[PDB]
């Protein structure tokens, strides 16, 4: 029943009402799961942003959880921060840090990246996600709109209600589980799998930042996700355009054999993040 899940939820989150120790609420966008609202903490006067999400309208609510779990267990350099989390009513209220760069989905569909710029994108979400998955943490929604931006570029992955802890009871998942355009082939066919579905969305992410779109764009999602399921490979349209070097790595990820499929680790090593830049060469992108 909706008390009992909520009495559950209760468990992870920060005790009490927040409502008077915030001010200055204003709604700046929505989600999948709710909305998000900029406030103001009376006693520190820091600007955070708020998810704001009802128990009784989810998909999928025990989803829930992982808004508050993941970055309640795990902190990284690369990973967005939570201040503080709390019931409200029958909403769960995130409260965390504000992120004025924006997501780089925005940049995407404006300007292609240069390769300096996809290899600083690339180090920062492979760094994160080589901590994640050594942990047991599968984010299962890699994408552009997961990746948001602070003012001076540095990358952070955000977006963690789809995620998986797997365990050694329960090593891997099987369930439908992403954004169809991302989503793995293994995800696709409801195979069991573990971490490496996250270096096909990588994958699916790079071709983002050459080609401006993931493949299969310009058809429904159920008909990209057959054609993922069953098809060869996905290929860059300004396959042209990159270095052997990126060919190469992106050539690693978008395999289909999950084992062959290059690792997190694996991928940190490749020759193509020799080239990495400073976060400065993002900020181009954002002003
Ligand atoms: C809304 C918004 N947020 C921005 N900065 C932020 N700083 N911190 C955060 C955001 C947006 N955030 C976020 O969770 N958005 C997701 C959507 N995905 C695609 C990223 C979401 C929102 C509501 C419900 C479910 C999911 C957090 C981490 C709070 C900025 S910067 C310029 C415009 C702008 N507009």
């Amino acid at each position: 029943t909706h008390e009992q899940f909520k009495a559950a939820l209760r468990m992870v989150v920060d005790q009490g009402d927040p409502r008077l120790l915030l001010d200055s609420y204003v709604k700046i966008g929505e989600g999948s799961t709710g909305i998000v609202c900029l406030a103001r903490e009376k006693h520190s006067g820091r600007q955070v942003a708020v998810k704001m999400m009802d128990l009784r309208k989810q998909q999928r609510r025990e989803l829930l959880f992982n808004e508050v779990v993941i970055m309640r267990d795990y902190q990284h350099f690369n990973v967005v921060e939570m201040y503080k989390s709390y019931l409200v009513g029958e909403e769960l209220w995130v409260l965390m840090e504000f992120l004025q760069g924006g997501a780089l989905t925005d940049i995407v569909s404006q300007v292609r990246l240069n390769e300096e710029q996809i290899a600083t994108v690339c180090e920062a979400v492979l760094q994160a996600l080589a901590y994640l998955h050594a942990q047991g943490v599968i984010h299962r929604d890699i994408k552009s709109d997961s990746i948001l931006l602070t003012l001076d570029g540095r990358v952070k992955l955000s977006d963690f209600g789809f995620c998986a802890q797997i365990s050694k009871d329960v090593p891997k998942r099987k369930s439908l589980v992403g954004t169809p355009y991302w989503m793995a082939p293994e995800v696709i066919s409801r195979s069991l799998y573990a971490t490496e579905v996250d270096i096909w969305s990588l994958g699916i992410m790079v071709i983002e930042m050459v080609d401006g779109e993931p493949p299969y764009f310009s058809d429904s999602p159920v008909q990209a996700m057959k054609r993922l399921r069953d098809s060869p490979p996905p290929k860059l349209k300004n396959s042209h355009k990159v270095s052997p070097v990126l060919r190469d790595f992106l050539e690693r990820m978008l395999v289909r054999d999950p084992q062959e499929r290059a690792t997190a680790q694996e991928l940190l090593d490749h020759p193509f993040l020799l080239q990495t830049g400073l976060p400065e060469c993002l900020v181009p992108l954002i002003q």
